[PDB]
């Protein structure tokens, strides 16, 4: 009941599809299983690169099928290297590239929560058995991550377990369970570029959006306001053009709809401060002046935003 | 007659393009039918993995070449495995990942009934048959669902009918009824960021367009439904730099035409109640106080809107 | 000097490139020609699937290479099917996707006159000739098709010519002449979209252009066709996030060009009317009142627009 | 010392990546050059198309590879086809679109001048040589070519010329002379769509912007030349969204930055006029009408953009 | 412990990928090792191209697979061709062109500093061994380089080094050490289109965003800083629409920042003018009159910008 050894070496992990929950993994994958013994020329072991690989299957030798389970319909494989031993153990190594599946919650968005899988599997074989599974990870930690659009938590994390599937083949004397490796790294989101330049000035004009109460006449109130909704709007279009599109309202998604509510706010005390009176025009004495109140009203329900 | 079982696992289904009306499908299909016995090494049954299938049919092997018929161009095969038994019966395994065509009625846009689709039918066999279709929905119901595109009404829907191709080959002693699995799959779009960050902004300021009514002066009523003119256009620019383009007005298509009236609406009215009168300068004393009497005529022809 | 059956069934064309004049075509391609008898397995004719039919290529089958003249690299083919019969004769089948290129004028947009094409011609082969040519529509005509880019004529028009080459090969006692089926379909694009939500508020907003001669000072006159510069400006933003890209001013694409100039009127009015007098400040009498003159100068140049 | 036929029939030259000078190419390649004669099945000459030919290599066929030097990565080739005479000579007849790189300056913008090359040579044959060179140009020159994105000088251009390796193989008895065809094509680009859409609206706001010098009070010119400097920008966004990368400024791309000047002119005059007096608020009797003075300060230094 | 050349043609270097540090990198690979002596036919060497290496392996030719170590997935190889010598020698010939990876600091924008890398070593092999390493640069220097994205600074930069790996194979008598070539080119970002279509037009509204505190009344004052928030943002947004996204805070992305911070100036000193004071409405003598004080108080803080 055949035992196998994996190595899978990280090289990088580099650019996360957002809608689709896809992650690109580039590395190199190693196997070692101990066959029956054999003569290698020399006697030293005998190294088989690429094309020779499929040549040795023809001529009877059984290399497994393994699968990533995760993966997203077929990966990039670049150096097959069959490595067979005199004393029989042989040795599988492939470099590849591919793109993986993994649910990913981006609600929270620019402080984002994240983390990234593989699953390898044997593809046909029932009681050939993941041995013991190893994952160096290349990628560096607390290093010159303010580059990368990523940190790692986090050291690779593994995971060997056993997989039932109910419906399943056509020979069941208790026979449906396959050696599954799960391997995780923990990452979050690089904060940086969405504070700057893109949380602060959401602020800025959400702040000097308030400053339209210590505007004079009621008539230039009004007005006022009004390129300030097109202010709003024409902002929440950089919002597009930049950010990664998405089927949930994110944190920003959100501090952008606080954007076209502090002045439709605005909008119903503006144009109520001159119709709540006792005569013809007499704007509202206090109402005209909660100038420094719904600022501290929104900071208010803005950490009610917060809970 | 041959008889072919089909067991069809659903992995996910993702990525629907609009224009195109295309959805990309990963899993794994199956294929069972009783072959006339042989010999396997061992007498466990044969596992063959991948390359060696081809040889298998150079030996002479058959293996009938299924085809999803609804498929756009040809699909991505990942581990094709012919495992076949002592007592004859073979089991076609693959997995798969492939882009499908369908009908897709986007008109009532962000609340959105849709289905999926896999037709898979034998290329070149007539009668042989698909005996009975199994379809496992791995995917997850009332799931965390919120965190995917679209929701899954809704369990897997088989039916195996016959086909008749009219136009056909050159034998037809009755000879043109080839047996197709029809799979479906229902589901809902998530309303979710279709809302509140989309379809309320746009009320919003469709609604505070009407507050350009309780404005004082004639001049100040114009000039302001001006830049309010700007308002919706340049809120239609961040419609089209989000949503998916296409050739039918949608849901929010028309809310967004909705806008370009109650705007034309007003440069009409406004236009309207200042050359009305029986002198100078005087606007009329009740036209200018639809100030909330075509808000309940927009409410109300927005709610033939919804006839 | 063989005869050759050609029968194309076309099952969608769909996305057209409208820069590259292109367009996607899938479908199924058969062809039969009958080849000296021979014995078949059974005597029932002998079926032959994908992997197989370069084999009896190599045993010295004869299968003409047919190719598509106006395809764009090569096609994307999915189950080649030789199916060949005792008495000779042979039926190659084959499933493709491919792009296809032809001429096509945008010019007259949003109202398109459009004809989709396919040219196969052998590829090697002089005079071996195409018999007779079959084109079967599975697309359907006056239809859902408000549901679809596109709506067809049209039934499929054939038309099987034969092609001088000039500059040719080294073997001329009168031998440049190969046999061309040529395959046209119709089109017209659905103006739906376009009109409502596109060609409308383009209208409505040319519309409100005009207005701007309703105001009363010449200070406001001004600058309110400045706020309607950018109204058009914006608008055009709209255009470009949306429209296909052409190196042609389209019919849309004037219509945009139209309103640049009926505001850069308005400016070259509204500036004239305040200098031309006999005075200080006296806006002339009816120079400012062609308030309703020139959009009946509009809609009357604009009916020469029609010219 | 091997003598070469070469022809290159080109279908299309289609869209051009502007980056990265680059440019699609399609169309036919042949190869003839006279090899010991040979028994052909009949005695007319044998065709060979795709699959065979790599098996006539087996047997011991020469066939030279010849390589695009200046094509990016490698092409598409469609129909490979040997066909090879009695008396020795053999033709290789390949379709093929592939990708193709160049230098382009696109400065002069909307005004381009530019040629298209391929460049093909022997890729490991010394003195086996390219005897001369045939070019067929099936694209038509005073066509409908305003329906093309270029117009083509200009017919085929050809040079076979000989190339020097210095750093070289590890066999140099003066041996390092390779055998290069160079072909060239000239065009311009279609100045249209960028005229008519492009430069002219530009010029109507360049125009208009102007007419901040028939404005009245101080107050005025100021808070104009402001939503001047928007309309500027925001037309610099509909430049953007539809014009194509590059790294140098352009034609265009320099009258957009002469509109930010002839407006940031406006704000240091108006800005001027008002302060440079003798007394309070009396705005200079000829700065401020320089109303018709700095169009043609501006027409001029617009006429020395043209030195 | 065998000696291998090595020699590689750069030919193009082009479109970096600025999110996921990659560049596209187009040449010939280059490989010499002395095998032991051989027959050629005639007796001048052998040269074997494309398809037949393949052949030669099988028959037992040793040829070492050497891999790209900084590749990303795979390459796209054109001309394969093993040259092959009596006296023994082997010299391998490779067309290529691949995406690369390596560190990129994008930070210091528009002045770009910026390094190109290839790592070459033997994949399956520890002594073998890279004997000296050759890079032949036909990319040109001072040349038009004002035609590219970029300047090179720069000649080819080498460096044959030894490699250990730590957790390796099984064998470890003192056998971990592969040998790499590491191949740097130095350049810099060509800072043309980035000052002048977009530096500047930046400072001259930054500039003219100034010229708000030489506006008379208060309530103007507010108002034209509020189509100034708008001005900004839709520059911004023609940043989006132009420069590469990445997650770090630019230098142009800072002086957008810079924007909207000396706009949020103006609204905190115009709403401090005018409620700081001694009575009802009398703006401050002297803070009215930073007219030119803050922006040598910006360009002087925009000299700590520059700290």
């Amino acid at each position: 009941p055949v035992d196998v050894s994996v190595s899978i070496f990280i090289n990088k992990i580099y650019g996360v599809n957002t809608l689709e929950q896809t992650y690109k993994v580039d590395g190199y994958i190693v196997a070692q299983w101990t066959g029956k013994p054999r003569k290698t020329p020399g006697d030293k072991p005998l190294i088989v690169e690429n094309t020779q690989i499929e040549r040795w299957i023809n001529n009877g030798l059984w290399v497994p099928a393994l699968e990533f389970i995760n993966v997203v319909g077929s990966p990039d494989t670049g150096n097959k290297r069959l490595m067979l031993f005199p004393d029989g153990r042989v040795i599988y190594n492939a470099r590849f590239l591919g793109s993986f599946s993994n649910d990913m919650d981006f609600r929270l968005f620019p402080f984002d929560r994240q983390q990234f899988v593989l699953e390898l599997e044997p593809f046909s074989y029932n009681n050939q058995q993941l041995r013991f599974s190893d994952i160096q990870v290349y990628t560096e930690n607390i290093d010159n991550e303010e580059i990368d659009e990523w940190w790692i938590r986090g050291k690779a994390s593994t995971h060997i377990s056993d997989i039932r599937y109910d419906h399943l083949s056509s020979v069941q004397p208790n026979q449906n369970e396959f050696s599954r490796i799960t391997v995780r790294i923990d990452a979050v989101r690089n904060p940086s570029y969405y504070l700057w330049s893109f949380i602060l000035p959401l602020g800025l004009i959400i702040a000097a959006s308030w400053s339209v109460f210590w505007l004079e006449s009621f008539s230039e109130r009004l007005q006022t306001s009004f390129t300030l909704m097109a202010t709003v709007v024409a902002y929440a279009l950089y919002t597009s053009n930049i950010l990664p599109r998405l089927p949930y309202t994110t944190v920003i998604d959100q501090m952008i709809i606080a954007g076209y509510g502090s002045i439709f706010a605005a909008i119903l005390l503006i144009i109520f401060a001159h119709h709540r009176q006792a005569n013809g025009v007499e704007d509202d004495l206090l109402i005209q002046r909660c100038r420094l109140a719904f600022p501290l009203g929104f900071l208010a329900i803005g950490c009610v935003l917060v809970i």
